[PDB]
């Protein structure tokens, strides 16, 4: 399965977030996912979208919650310098 997150470039994120949140989406992935492979990519796009290739509608909706609970726990997780 490949994940693919875009965030739009009107909303910067200090220079170290995106690494972080990146390191910290694929963590969660691979917990949700021990039997398939979850590459995470984050990018800056014209405008924020989230696609996923090779997973099934249920998996996706997970995905989500995740995406939902993470971002929602991001003073516990996310360190800055």
């Amino acid at each position: 399965m490949r994940i693919e997150v875009t965030i739009a470039k009107t909303s910067p994120l200090p220079a170290g977030a995106i690494d972080a949140l990146a390191g910290e989406l694929s963590r969660r992935i691979q917990y949700a996912f021990p039997d398939n492979e979850g590459h995470v990519s984050v990018r800056y796009a014209a405008a924020n979208n989230l696609s996923v290739i090779g997973a099934t509608k249920e998996d996706k909706q997970r995905i989500s919650e995740i995406l939902q609970e993470t971002w929602e726990s991001a003073d516990d997780w996310f360190v800055s310098e």
